């Protein structure tokens, strides 16, 4: 008279990146190895009217 | 002067197999020859959140 072990099932976490979803269209992305070295950034537009 | 016997036909009860109905899509089957020798069974799931 046995008690059968019918199944051990482990869900698989699928890996998801940033460039593999459709939120990546809204922004362009650049690898920047030393970001904590950078303290602040700036862009400067020259608008001639 | 007579009385007639106008045929005899009996109903043929069709054999309704499990694998010919739609309720076999709701489940999946395994032929276990010896379920009398089973006291209990279990499935343990591992959910990785």
């Amino acid at each position: 008279k046995f008690e059968v072990l019918l199944g051990v099932y482990t869900n698989a976490i699928q890996y998801v990146r940033f460039l593999e979803t459709a939120l990546a269209v809204s922004c362009v992305n650049t690898e920047f190895k030393d970001l904590s070295r950078m303290t602040d950034g700036k862009i400067q537009f020259r608008i001639s009217v």
